[PDB]
């Protein structure tokens, strides 16, 4: 379709009115209020820091985590390939209307007018092998090579979301020994299913007319982000309303909080609101793998999550029915956590 790399400007089908809304700030450590919080997963307070960062921003800088960068970067380099191929060769592994996977603009494009300056291609871990044979229907190197990777990059982050699933619930205030007994009662991180898109970012002639992603909170339980070392990712904070940058760092992952945790902790941790910008002079590829329940588990505010006395603050929601609530909210200019809350 579109070709940006051969686009001299952005034409006005990619062009968005509002991009400049709302200043930027650094996020970056010496950005003083607004420094992207950063967690140490193997570190002693890492529980407190998870706490002060979902509560006042809805994110964090994650480092510590012991994937090996090695794996990383091979992860990155296995990502630009797939958005080297041909269009061709994509177009065959299109996602269709409807469909969950496969080669194509995320599902939040088709509310909004205007197009985003990517690419995208979505999968789901547990069936890689079997999807990604649609962009190599006749298997061979650069598609055994993919599957490797990322093979190896879902066991190491579903054991890390495993991870970060218990910090998020210390972070509640809960102690360990109370953690395991709602880990017993609910089995929450025993069965969250991960899903990946990846992201493909060109450079672009004119970034003050295109969207690289447009802004949105994530509507799951929690993401983690890995990108190139180009920046992009941006979050919104209010008083006053403003991006922050996020800066790009070496080994890290940026972890989002989403809407169906903002709904399990009763509010407690912020869904946070966030966009990618394009840049002039660099692309750049990110993947977001992306938690939540099995599409039969009710989501409702922990019990342990609500205060004494007082009722929970959102009705409970399977994640296919809050997937309706948010495409109702896409059409409408409306929230769809206010769409589920109790008040
Ligand atoms: C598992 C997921 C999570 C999805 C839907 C599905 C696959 C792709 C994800 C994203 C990725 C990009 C923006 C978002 C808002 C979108 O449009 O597609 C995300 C969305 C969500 O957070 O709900
Ligand atoms: O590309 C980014 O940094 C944003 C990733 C993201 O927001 C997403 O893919 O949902």
């Amino acid at each position: 379709c579109f070709d940006f790399r051969a686009a001299r400007r952005v034409p006005e089908t990619h062009a968005w009115p509002g991009l400049d809304d709302h200043p930027v700030v650094d996020g970056g450590g010496g950005g003083g209020e607004d420094a992207v919080p950063v967690v140490d997963v193997g570190a002693g307070d890492a529980a407190a820091r998870v706490a002060r960062a979902a509560e006042q921003w809805g994110a964090f800088l994650l480092v510590g985590h012991g994937v090996p960068a090695a794996l990383l970067s091979r992860v990155e380099e296995r990502v630009a390939r797939v958005f080297s191929l041909p269009a061709s060769e994509k177009m065959r592994a299109v996602r269709g209307p409807g469909e969950p996977c496969g080669y194509g603009s995320p599902p939040i494009s088709s509310f909004f007018s205007k197009l985003m300056w990517s690419e995208g291609y979505t999968f789901s871990p547990s069936s890689l092998r079997s999807e990604l044979r649609r962009l190599w229907p006749k298997s061979g190197d650069d598609y055994l090579l993919f599957c490797d990777v990322m093979e190896e990059f879902h066991k190491e982050m579903r054991r890390l979301a495993d991870e970060l699933l218990r910090l998020f619930l210390r972070a509640l205030g809960l102690t360990g020994e109370e953690v395991a007994g709602v880990e017993a009662e609910r089995r929450i991180g025993e069965r969250m299913t991960a899903t990946v898109h990846l992201n493909w970012y060109p450079r672009c002639p004119e970034p003050r007319r295109a969207l690289g992603l447009i802004a949105h909170t994530d509507s799951g339980f929690f993401t983690f982000v890995l990108q190139s070392l180009v920046p992009g990712l941006q979050l919104f904070r209010r008083g006053p309303d403003r991006w922050v940058a996020v800066p790009a760092v070496a080994g890290a992952f940026v972890v989002n909080v989403g809407d169906l945790f903002h709904i399990l902790t009763n509010g407690r941790f912020h869904s946070v609101y966030h966009r990618a910008v394009v840049n002039r002079d660099r692309d750049r590829v990110s993947l977001g793998y992306f938690l939540g329940p099995p599409p039969d588990a009710e989501v409702a505010p922990l019990p342990e999550a609500v205060p004494a006395g007082r009722s929970p603050a959102y009705r409970a929601v399977t994640w296919p029915e809050y997937m309706a609530v948010r495409k109702k909210a896409f059409a409408t200019g409306g929230s769809a956590l206010k769409m589920v809350s109790t008040d």
